[PDB]
């Protein structure tokens, strides 16, 4: 018990039933997802159907992190988050080319989105409704600290209670514990 979870004791609405805070700033993140690739092994062991979504924060990068999670709306909205994951990661973080909206943008625009179709998203209720959902999101579980995740809305993982000696058994014992609870 809060070994590997802990229950909210008021349930998210309206959240994917796996949702991933992460942000595009915070290297912990990079490293959970571009090393670890902790949703790709969620994924693959998730119960076939099972929506997992990656929610971006506001609390790192200044107000280019605000901007980014209107982007990473945007990219919800496109239907390209899988695809953006790595260049936006790689342009903050190992580039460090993204230091305007615009650099976000250039990233879109060399991933195929023109940057017409990207502004009038970015202007778009559809992004609105998205930024709304992972800022209403993050404030439900008062989030703190990314990355995080969270299942039905309802369990918080906890990965300190994980053994860490291997770090193939970390992944799995997490990926683990996501379907468990996806299933409750
Ligand atoms: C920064 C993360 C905790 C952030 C946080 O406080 N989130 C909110 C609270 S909770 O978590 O949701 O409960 C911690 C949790 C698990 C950690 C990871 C795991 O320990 C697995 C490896 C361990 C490696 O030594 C470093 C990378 C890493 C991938 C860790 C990076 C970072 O320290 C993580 C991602």
């Amino acid at each position: 018990d809060g070994k590997q979870y802990t229950t909210l004791e008021k349930p998210v609405a309206g959240a994917p039933q796996v949702l991933e805070f992460f942000s595009f700033f915070c290297p912990h993140c990079y490293q959970f997802e571009e090393v670890l690739h902790i949703s790709d092994n969620v994924k693959k062991k998730l119960p076939e159907g099972v929506k997992m979504t990656k929610y971006h924060v506001n609390f790192m990068g200044g107000d280019l992190g605000k901007d980014l999670t209107q982007a990473w709306a945007v990219a919800m909205a496109l239907g390209v988050e899988d695809k953006v994951t790595v260049p936006l990661f790689e342009g903050v973080q190992k580039t460090q080319t993204i230091r305007s909206a615009s650099d976000i943008r250039d990233v879109f625009i060399n991933a195929g989105i023109k940057g017409e179709e990207y502004d009038a998203a970015w202007n778009s209720f559809v992004v609105k409704s998205l930024v709304a959902q992972q800022e209403k999101a993050a404030a439900d579980v008062q989030l703190r600290g990314v990355p995080a995740m969270f299942v039905n809305g309802k369990y918080q993982l906890n990965p300190q209670g994980m053994d860490t000696s291997n770090m193939d058994v970390f992944v799995q014992q997490y990926a683990d514990t996501v379907k468990y609870l996806s299933e409750k």
